[PDB]
C-alpha cells in the first residue's frame, strides 16, 4: 500500500499517571489504507526511527477535531487570524502544534496536535475516507479531551464511554 | 541583539584534506546584526543545542549563491513539512578570511531571504570583495578556476 500522508505531529501520552504527568511528544505519523502508525523521528539522520505505535484502520470508529485547551502553553497556542503567508514557516511547522484532533478506537482516544489548520483538515478528511466502510463507526463522540480521570465534556469516567454528542447534523 | 532570521540548514563541513569525503550536518542558524551562529538542533527538546560555530558579521566579505553540485545525492536534489527539513537543494556561500562557509537551504525563497538579510547586515563592512568564486571548493581546489587556495581572490566579478 502507498503512504497517503506523512507528518510530524505532537502526540499526547496515555500513561496512567497522576500529578498531571501529561506528556506531549513529537512523532512521525504515517497513514495507509491499512494502518495509522507513529514513530520517533530521527532528526539527525532525517528519517523515521523506532515504531512507537500502530492502529489498524479497521478498528477506528471515529476521527474528528477536539475542542482546544483553555489556556495552552505558547507552543500549542493558536496563531493570528492572519497569515497571507505564501510560505510554510520552517521552524514553527515543527515547533508549534496548536490544532488537535482525536482518533477513536478500542483502546480509548488518541490525541494528535497538528502545526496547522490545513494539515489537520487534510488528515481528518483522509482518515474519514479510509475508515468509511468500517463495521463499528459511531455517530456520537466526546467533543472535549479526557483529562484527570474524566471527559471534560460530560464528566464521564470511562474512556470507552459512548460519546456525549451526536455528529455533524 | 534581536534575531533577524532563524532556520535549519544543511552545513557542509570544512574539508580537512583533498581526499576527505564530504560531510553535511543539519544545523540551526541564527542571524543578528552582529553574528551569524550555528548550533546542533535538539529535536526532542525542540530547541538549539550545543553551539558549533559563529562568524562575526564584521568579518564577512561577500554572500552569494553557489552553482549546485552536478549530480547530488537525493538529500540535495531539486511547502510540505517533511521536505522542508529533509531536502536541502539550494546552496549559498558566506565568504570571509577563514571561509568559505557552504550552507544548503530547503527552498529558493528561504535562500533569497537569507542572502538579502546577510547583504543588509554586512553593508558597512570594510573588506567587502567585488569578486567571488561561483562554484564550490572541492577536493583541493575551486571547481570554477582551479585555484588551490581557499582564500584566493574570486575569479568572477560580482555584477549584481
Ligand atoms: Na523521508
Ligand atoms: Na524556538
Ligand atoms: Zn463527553
Ligand atoms: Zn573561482
Amino acid at each position: 500500500a502507498a503512504v497517503i500522508l506523512e507528518s510530524i505531529f505532537l502526540k499526547r501520552s496515555q500513561q496512567k499517571k497522576k500529578t498531571s504527568p501529561l506528556n506531549f511528544k513529537k512523532c512521525l505519523f504515517l497513514l495507509t489504507v491499512h494502518k495509522l502508525s507513529y514513530y520517533e523521528y530521527d532528526f539527525e539522520r532525517g528519517r523515521r526511527g523506532s515504531k512507537k505505535g500502530s492502529i489498524d484502520v479497521e478498528k477506528i470508529t471515529c476521527v474528528e477535531t477536539v475542542v482546544p485547551e483553555k489556556n495552552p502553553p505558547p507552543e500549542r497556542q493558536i496563531p493570528r487570524r492572519g497569515e497571507e503567508s505564501s510560505e510554510m514557516e520552517q521552524i514553527s511547522i515543527i515547533e508549534r502544534f496548536p490544532y488537535p484532533f482525536q482518533v477513536v478506537y478500542d483502546e480509548g482516544p488518541l490525541y494528535v496536535f497538528s502545526p496547522t489548520e490545513e494539515l489537520r483538515k487534510r488528515w481528518i478528511h483522509q482518515l474519514k475516507n479510509v475508515i468509511r466502510y468500517n463495521s463499528d463507526l459511531v455517530q456520537k463522540y466526546h467533543p472535549c479531551f479526557w483529562i484527570d480521570g474524566q471527559y471534560l465534556c460530560c464528566s464521564q469516567t470511562a474512556k470507552n464511554a459512548m460519546g456525549c454528542q451526536i455528529l455533524e447534523n
